[PDB]
């Protein structure tokens, strides 16, 4: 539902930034393109998410020379994704063992 | 941190149940075994999670003939995992496009 979607939108946004600092319009457009035109992120939703991410020091913003407002993944954001990737990888292995397909 | 761990524990618990109705001790033991002895789930933590899952109609419990208390994934729980699997699969494809490794 809404929760799973926010969790998914979080993951996508962090991955876009991990690839390069980016601005809102650009992020939305590239996510739509990379999803075969299926995932059309809502701008207000991104702001909700960014507000939480910047409070938690995961992302920061700055002006890029009108000027565009760029968002960037912080050093903490980078570290957190590395942790997430390793821990979720372990979860996948557990599931693989349990399913025994 | 705590949040990501709860999200991960949720995913593992649902997958264990998807494979078969199971009781707390059994779940903890099998998860530890399937994780190479690394993930030792805390019993109180499972109860916190189960309480939320049964309120949301994702899991239910019943007596198995002392009797063990079995937990089972509901029809809704099953449907939700199918939805989750398909949507997260799409998220992975987006990430694959973005990373272009």
């Amino acid at each position: 539902p809404k929760e799973m979607l926010r969790a998914q939108t979080n993951v996508i946004l962090l991955n876009v930034l991990k690839q390069g600092d980016n601005y809102v319009y650009g992020i939305i457009k590239q996510v739509k393109e990379a999803s075969n035109g299926e995932m059309e992120l809502n701008e207000a939703t991104l702001y909700t998410i960014f507000k939480r991410l910047e409070k938690d020091g995961i992302i920061s913003s700055y002006w890029g020379d009108g000027r565009r407002k760029y968002y960037r993944l912080t050093e903490i954001g980078h570290e957190n994704m590395r942790l997430a990737f390793e821990s979720w990888s372990r979860v996948d292995k557990i599931i693989e063992n349990l399913e025994a397909n």
